[PDB]
C-alpha cells in the first residue's frame, strides 16, 4: 500500500523500486539517486475539514517554514523526513532555545494565510468542548468521580469570567500555532552548535487566526508539563517551572523585534511600556490555555484510545488555572 | 449585473472575514459586487472597496469570488502551490462554498490570436515552465486512458430521449469506440512521451492577455483554470493545444462553436511552437548539434501529432457525457461529431 504510494508519488529511483513505524519509508543504501529525489521520506496515515490543513501544510512547505510536501492522497500524505529530535521540557528554559522559539513564533505570526481572520477559534473551541463536557457520562466510577470534581467548579460560569477578563485585555490577532510545546519543536541534526537557527516549529493541527497572547501564554504554560513520563498518568506537572518574569522578559525581548519592525528603534522607556503591558496580556491568556486544554482533555478521556491519564491532566490544568487566577489577583 | 440578496450578504461576510486592511471594517452598504460569470457551477463575482476608501496596507482593492468527491482537496492544494510559485492568481481565502482569488485585469485571448508567432512562442514558454513543476500528485500517467475508459463506460450506458440526440449517438457508436480506443492505445504505446505536470486544457479561454503588457514581446500572458491538470504525457498538453486552433467557442448561435480543420497549425507553425518550447524546457538545448536538434524536433512533431488523436477522442467522449449530464447550453453532440471527424482526418494525415 505504502510501497505503491512511494512508487507512484516520488521521483527518480522510487519510480523503479524499506518501511519502519507515522512511517519512515526508505530506498536501499546501494541505490543511487538519479536526481534531487529523497533517500528517506515520512508517511502520515490518517485515521471542510482536510482541505484547510492540506492547503496550510502546502503553503508552509512552499514558504520553507514547514517540511516539504511530496505526496497528497485521501488516506494520508508523504512529507520530507527531517533528521532531528524533539526538545525536552527542560530545554524550553535555555536562553538560546527560548529566544529562538520566540523568533520562530514571531515569524509564524506575521504569515498571511487564506483563512478566516476573525479570532473565533479561542472561545468557539472552549464553548464546543464545554457543551460536550456537560453531556459526557463515564461508565467507570473513578472517572465519574474525577468529572464530578471538575463540574463542581461550575465551568459555564468560569468561562464567562474568563470571557470578561479577556475582552478587557487587548491582544492583536495573528496566525497562531496554538500548540507551541516541545513535542512540536525540532532540534535540527548537525545544526546543534548554531546559536539562532537550530530549531523548527512543526505540527499545525491547531493553527489558526487567534489572539497573539494565547500562543505566548500557552507556550509559557508548556514549561510546566513533561509528557515523556513513562508511568501513569504519562505526564508530570510542575507549577514552579512556569517562567519567572526575567525568563518571560527574555522571551518577549526576542519576540518583539522579530515581529514588530520598528520596535528596536524605540526609546528604553517606551520598550519597557510595551513589555510590561505584554506580560499582563500573555499571563492573562495563559488562563485560556489551562481552560481550553483542560476541557479538551475531558472530551479526550471519553473518545481517545491513546494511553494517557486524561482526567488527571484536566485536573492538573484546572489546578493551574486557579493558581494563575490567584497569582494575577483576578 | 447585481447578484441575489442572499449571495451579496454571504459575499460581503467572506470578504470582511478573509480579507485584511480596509476590508475588516467595511459596511454592507459600502460593499461593491458584480457578476463576472453566471450559471449554477462556478459563479464568478468581482468584489471591491468603494473608490472613496483608502487601503491601509497591501490588501487588494478588488477580488474575484468563485462560488462552486475529495477532488476539492487536491484542486485547493494545487491552486495554493501555483499561487505561491507566482504561476496562478493569489489565493486570499478558502471556505466550503468557494474561493477568494486575486483579480487580474485582462481579457482572454481569441482563437485567431493563437497563430500569432509572439503569442504562440509565449504559450510554448509558459507551457514548458508549467511542465518543469514538481507537484505532490500521483506521477503515474493514468489520467489519459483512465479518463477515456471512464467516459467510454458512461457512453456505452447512455440512452437519450430526444430523436436528434439518438440519431447523433448512433453514428458515433457505429465507429466501434471500444475497438477504436484499443487502436489508439497501441499507437500511443509505441509513441514515447515524457510524463510531466500538464495543464490538459491549454485553450484560448484559459490564457489571459495581461492589461498594460500588450507591448511586452515575451511576458504578456498567463495560463489559468487548472481543473483538468495532472501528470500526463507531454505529447497530450502540446497536441491538445494544437487541436484548440481549430475550435472557436465564441460562436453566438447553436451549436455555440465553430470547427475548422484548416486552422490546425502547419509544420512551420508547429516547429515555431516547439522551437520556443524546447530551450524553455531543457535550457542546454540551443548548444546541441544541428542534427541532434532536428532529430529531437522531428520526433517531437510526430509525438504531439499522434497525441492530438487522444485530444479528439477524450473531448469527443466528454462531450457525449456532457449531453446527458450538463445543464449548460452547448451543442455537445455536434461537438462530439466535430472531434471524431477531426480524429479520423488526423489518422489519414498521419497514415496510421
Ligand atoms: O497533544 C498533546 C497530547 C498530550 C497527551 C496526549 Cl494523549 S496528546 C501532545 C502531543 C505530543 C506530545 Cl509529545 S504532547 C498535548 C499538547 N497540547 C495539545 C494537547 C495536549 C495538551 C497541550
Ligand atoms: O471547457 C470548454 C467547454 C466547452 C463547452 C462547455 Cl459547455 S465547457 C471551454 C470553456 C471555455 C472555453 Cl472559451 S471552451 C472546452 C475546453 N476543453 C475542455 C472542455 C471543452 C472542450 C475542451
Amino acid at each position: 500500500r505504502a510501497y505503491l504510494w512511494c512508487k507512484e508519488f516520488l521521483p527518480g529511483a522510487w519510480r523503479g523500486l524499506h518501511i519502519s513505524v507515522l512511517f519512515q519509508c526508505s530506498l536501499p543504501d546501494t541505490t543511487a539517486t538519479l536526481g534531487d529525489e529523497p533517500r528517506k521520506v515520512l508517511l502520515r496515515l490518517y485515521g471542510e475539514a482536510m482541505v484547510l490543513e492540506s492547503v496550510m501544510f502546502a503553503i508552509l512547505a512552499e514558504r520553507s517554514l514547514g517540511p516539504k510536501l511530496y505526496g497528497i492522497f485521501p488516506q494520508g500524505r508523504l512529507e520530507q523526513f527531517i533528521p532531528s529530535r524533539r526538545l525536552d521540557t527542560e530545554e524550553l528554559s535555555l536562553p538560546d532555545i527560548s529566544a529562538e522559539i520566540a523568533e520562530k513564533m514571531a515569524t509564524f505570526h506575521g504569515m498571511k494565510m487564506p483563512f478566516n481572520k476573525e479570532p473565533k477559534w479561542l472561545f468557539g473551541t472552549m464553548e464546543k468542548y464545554l457543551k460536550e463536557v456537560l453531556r459526557i457520562k463515564f461508565t467507570e466510577e473513578s472517572r465519574i468521580k474525577k468529572l464530578h470534581k471538575l463540574l463542581s467548579y461550575n465551568l459555564p460560569l468560569e468561562l464567562e469570567n474568563l470571557r470578561s477578563l479577556l475582552e478587557s485585555t487587548p491582544s492583536p490577532v495573528v496566525f497562531c500555532h496554538n500548540d507551541c510545546q516541545e513535542g512540536n519543536i525540532l532540534l535540527l541534526e548537525g545544526r546543534e552548535n548554531s546559536e539562532k537557527q537550530k530549531l523548527m516549529l512543526i505540527d499545525f493541527e491547531y493553527s489558526s487566526y487567534n489572539y497573539r497572547g494565547f500562543d505566548i501564554g500557552n507556550h509559557f504554560c508548556e514549561w510546566m508539563y513533561d509528557y515523556s513520563y513513562e508511568k501513569y498518568p504519562f505526564f508530570r506537572a510542575n507549577i514552579r517551572k512556569y517562567p519567572t518574569k526575567k525568563q518571560q522578559l527574555h522571551f518577549i525581548s526576542s519576540y518583539l523585534p522579530a515581529f514588530q519592525n520598528d520596535f528596536e528603534n524605540l526609546s528604553t522607556e517606551e520598550k519597557s511600556i510595551i513589555k510590561e503591558e505584554m506580560l499582563l496580556e500573555v499571563n492573562r491568556f495563559a488562563l485560556a490555555s489551562h481552560f481550553l486544554w483542560g476541557l479538551w482533555s475531558i472530551v479526550q478521556a471519553k473518545i481517545s484510545s491513546i494511553e494517557f491519564g486524561y482526567m488527571d491532566y484536566a485536573q492538573a490544568r484546572f489546578d493551574a488555572y486557579f493558581h494563575q487566577k490567584r497569582k494575577l489577583g483576578v
